[PDB]
């Protein structure tokens, strides 16, 4: 199965600043902000549709990773398209979890950022625990490389 959803958010952040904290440089700004992240390491690719990286993280005592890989990026768009796809931090049921995103500019100099979550899932359903424990994850991650930028823009 495969089950959508969609998100936005408004940031007073500058769309290319905020966009750049999202990509470019979200594996030096996650593990400031995501204690349990301990670092994330390319494993596959120089940065072409298909790079693969390892978030390697500690929880519960326990060292593992999940395994983010590049779909698209498209700087000129601000848009971002990536998929989590393996490693124990990607829940059984599912087969990955897929991303599109998108900075829009808003008001006054800032941003709307906007995601459309698509989870695939081994069988019809999409448990609700499953559901959930993700999105949070996801926009806690949006929203902490949004505060971290806020907060320190001289990173």
């Amino acid at each position: 199965g495969i089950f959508a959803f969609e998100n936005e958010q408004s940031s007073t952040v500058a769309p290319a600043k905020l966009y750049k904290a999202l990509t470019k440089d979200s594996d030096e700004i996650v593990p400031k902000v995501i204690e349990p992240i301990q670092s994330v390491e390319i494993v596959e690719g120089n940065g072409g549709p298909g790079t693969i990286k390892k978030i390697i993280a500690i929880h519960d005592g326990h060292t593992s990773f999940v395994l983010h890989k590049l779909d698209a990026i498209d700087e000129a768009n601000l848009t971002y398209n990536y998929s989590i796809i393996g490693g124990e931090g990607l829940d059984e049921s599912l087969e990955k979890i897929s991303y599109e995103s998108k900075i829009l500019p808003g008001p006054d100099g800032g941003s709307i950022g906007k995601i459309n979550v698509k989870f695939h899932t081994k069988g019809d359903v999409l448990s609700e625990t499953v559901r959930d424990q993700a999105k949070f994850k996801g926009l806690g991650l949006f929203k902490a490389i949004e505060g971290y930028v806020l907060a320190h823009p001289d990173y």
